[PDB]
Parts: C-alpha cells; sequence; structure tokens
C-alpha cells in the first residue's frame, strides 16, 4: 500500500486525461485500497472537479501529486492530442483545487474535500 487517504495523487482512467484527485476511503466497502478480481491492487480515488465522481483506479495508473506542472512528465509517459475545450475548462477546474489542497495538511484536505454520500 502506497498511498493514504487524503493523499493528492494524479490517476489516469479510460478515456479521460492524467486527472487530479484525492485518495479516498470507499463508502460501502469502507477501505481505500483493495485487491482486484484480477489480482491486482487498485486505490479509491474522489476526482478533483465541479461535479463529485469517484472511482477505484489501478495503481499503475495512480501517481503522486507533486504539482500541476508534472501534466507534461506524465504524456511523455512530435505528435501530440488536441485538449478538447469542454474537457481542458474541467480539468482547469480540477487543478484549481488540487493546487489550494497541495496547501493544506492531509487532515484539512480530508475535512475539505471528503465527499457526503446520501442513500
Ligand atoms: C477523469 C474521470 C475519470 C472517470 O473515470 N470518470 C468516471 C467516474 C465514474 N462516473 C463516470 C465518470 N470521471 C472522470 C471525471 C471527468 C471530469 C470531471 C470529473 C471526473
Amino acid at each position: 500500500v502506497k498511498f493514504q487517504v487524503g493523499d493528492l495523487v494524479w490517476s489516469k482512467v479510460g478515456t479521460y486525461p492524467w486527472w487530479p484527485c484525492m485518495v479516498s476511503s470507499d463508502p460501502q466497502l469502507e477501505v481505500h485500497t483493495k485487491i482486484n478480481t484480477r489480482g491486482a491492487r487498485e486505490y479509491h480515488v474522489q476526482f478533483f472537479s465541479n461535479q463529485p465522481e469517484r472511482a477505484w483506479v489501478h495503481e499503475k495508473r495512480v501517481r503522486e501529486y507533486k504539482g500541476h506542472k508534472q501534466y507534461e512528465e506524465l504524456l511523455a509517459e512530435k505528435i501530440r492530442k488536441p485538449r478538447p475545450q469542454r474537457e481542458r475548462a474541467q480539468w482547469d477546474i480540477g487543478i484549481a483545487h488540487a493546487e489550494k489542497a497541495l496547501k493544506m495538511t492531509r487532515e484539512e484536505r480530508i475535512e475539505q474535500y471528503t465527499f457526503i454520500y446520501i442513500d
């Protein structure tokens, strides 16, 4: 286990670009990490954005978030894909939250950002 609740990370999921997140406990499993049905470790994350979104993400697609400028180093992991405006706008909002979260303590981030789940 490389990440704990409140850690800031980048997550790469499906068709989405590397996205700023906060590791969090799954609202049902009450764990932030697990071994999946293929035998691989995953982490539970909240994506930073205007709309609350969460996912279980494979450990190979989770990276420590040190700052927004790391994005260039992640793409590298010339021909470049364009940045679709609608997604770019949502990603910019997410990054603004992650940049504010970076200035907080782990306890502050947990208090400030942990989602509330309603049945
Ligand atoms: C980055 C990302 C990956 C990703 O897998 N999902 C899923 C999560 C479950 N619900 C469907 C969408 N949403 C996002 C996302 C995009 C923009 C704003 C916020 C989050």
